[PDB]
């Protein structure tokens, strides 16, 4: 197991534009296009992401291409915030995946709620980062997932994805 494989666990993959549990437009390995309603401004945001005209469909080939934009992006992201740099340098290996899985699908931005729980990660008080983690929209909107990424950060193990 590794970033990507997790990732690709709980994004799935889709060949053809839909919406994301938020209701956004997404394609891929999770990768939104766009927060406006309009499923034209989707087809021509997915058409510059691809360089192509693609008619809202792209290949598999395509769609890992932007997956591994992705994965690149909300590293360099995490490594340039003063906020989560330090948190990533403290973790280990196992950790700092669940770390970056929390950027992919929040942004930095959505992170900055999570004040309190970083302090605790960086401290490694684990269990109590566990408890933390729990009390947020995050976890109550994707339950499943949420409790994933807990229990790797709470176990240091990929336990929750075998
Ligand atoms: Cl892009
Ligand atoms: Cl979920």
């Amino acid at each position: 197991m590794n970033i990507f494989e997790m990732l690709r666990i709980d994004e799935g993959l889709r060949l053809k534009i839909y919406k994301d549990t938020e209701g956004y437009y997404t394609i891929g390995i999770g990768h939104l296009l766009t927060k406006s309603p309009s499923l034209n401004a989707a087809k021509s945001e997915l058409d510059k992401a691809i360089g192509r005209n693609t008619n809202g469909v792209i290949t598999k080939d395509e769609a890992e291409k932007l997956f591994n934009q992705d994965v690149d992006a909300a590293v360099r992201g995490i490594l340039r915030n003063a906020k989560l740099k330090p948190v990533y340098d403290s973790l280990d290996a196992v950790r700092r995946a669940a770390l970056i899985n929390m950027v992919f699908q929040m942004g930095e931005t959505g992170i900055a709620g999570f004040t309190n729980s970083l302090r605790m990660l960086q401290q490694k008080r684990w269990d109590e980062a566990a408890v933390n983690l729990a009390k947020s929209r995050w976890y109550n909107q994707t339950p499943n997932r949420a409790k994933r990424v807990i229990t790797t950060f709470r176990t240091g193990t990929w336990d929750a994805y075998k």
